């Protein structure tokens, strides 16, 4: 499908028993979930963005479902005020930019 | 162009002569540069990102050729981590997000 951007590229998104609404985010080299206690292994790590950073645990091999799209790979949770998918999960899906 | 996501998508912009590369943004509502002079009466405003808030000094009708498009539109300057062409101005060039 083709998005346009007069509003924010909100998709939903499924990951385990919880579906949200992620910003499609060609800005974010990384994707990063609002908080949620996903099992397995993870590492601390320090985002950071507009206003400053933020405290994130990363957990890697993560299944991710994009629009229907089967994605897999490094999600970073932490306190976020919006659910991001970023450029390691935007190529898996075949997501580009055109003009 | 058709750009893809496995690197950054930065290109050059053209802004008041002065070549700079900046980030193509999906999941910026705004455009944001960071430190730079400007022509013209500017507004204070605040935005918020993943780390909180931000004063940045606000723009108006300000030309922007982005990988040889034309915009004209609102420019917002203060400490973003990298300079991002945002949604005001990406619909002007007519970019969408396509997979
Ligand atoms: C390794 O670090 C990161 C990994 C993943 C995401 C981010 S990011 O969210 O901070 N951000 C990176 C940025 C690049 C330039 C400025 S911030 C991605 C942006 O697209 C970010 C997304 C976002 C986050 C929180 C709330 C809204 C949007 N955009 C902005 O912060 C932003 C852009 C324009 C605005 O006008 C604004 O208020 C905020 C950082």
């Amino acid at each position: 499908p083709q998005i346009t951007l007069w509003k924010r590229p909100l998709v939903t998104i499924r990951i385990g028993g919880q579906l949200k609404e992620a910003l499609l985010d060609t800005g974010a080299d990384d994707t990063v979930l609002e908080e949620m206690n996903l099992p397995g292994k993870w590492k601390p790590k320090m985002i950071g963005g507009i206003g400053g950073f933020i405290k994130v645990r990363q957990y890697d091999q993560i299944p991710i479902e994009i629009c229907g799209h089967k994605a897999i790979g490094t999600v970073l949770v932490g306190p976020t005020p919006v659910n991001i998918i970023g450029r390691n999960l935007l190529t898996q899906i075949g997501c580009t930019l055109n003009f």
